[PDB]
């Protein structure tokens, strides 16, 4: 499903990530934005063989298990295609997990490159939260 700017601010903010660990929901939507574009059917490779799964783009080395990445540590006990879901829970689940890691949002590159240091409200503007 691709979701909608606001459409996808609400159901995070119903799943509880507004201000998780101190990000606002313009963080966590600039961030879908730039990662998958608000679909949740997105998915890309990454040279280390590892795949990137869905709207926050959750790595298979290290969060889930996709069957074809060695040395998997499945850190969110699901296998990566519960992360392609119409319902962003599972995604929002891991990750309040990877968030809460220590490096924080810097996790995810796109975040980092393209929302980090910019005026991430305007994502939820003229939103009816």
């Amino acid at each position: 499903k691709v979701f909608g700017r606001c459409e996808l601010a609400a159901a995070m903010k119903r799943h509880g990530l507004n201000n998780y660990r101190g990000y606002s929901l313009g963080d966590w939507v600039c961030a879908a934005k730039f990662e998958s574009n608000f679909n949740t059917q997105a998915t890309n490779r990454n040279t280390d063989g590892s795949t990137d799964y869905g709207i926050l783009q959750i790595n298979s080395r290290w969060w889930c298990n996709d069957g074809r990445t060695p040395g998997s540590r499945n850190l969110c006990n699901i296998p990566c295609s519960a992360l392609l879901s119409s319902d962003i829970t599972a995604s929002v689940n891991c990750a309040k997990k990877i968030v809460s890691d220590g490096n924080g949002m810097n996790a995810w590159v796109a975040w980092r490159n393209r929302c980090k240091g910019t005026d991430v409200q305007a994502w939820i503007r003229g939103c009816r939260l």
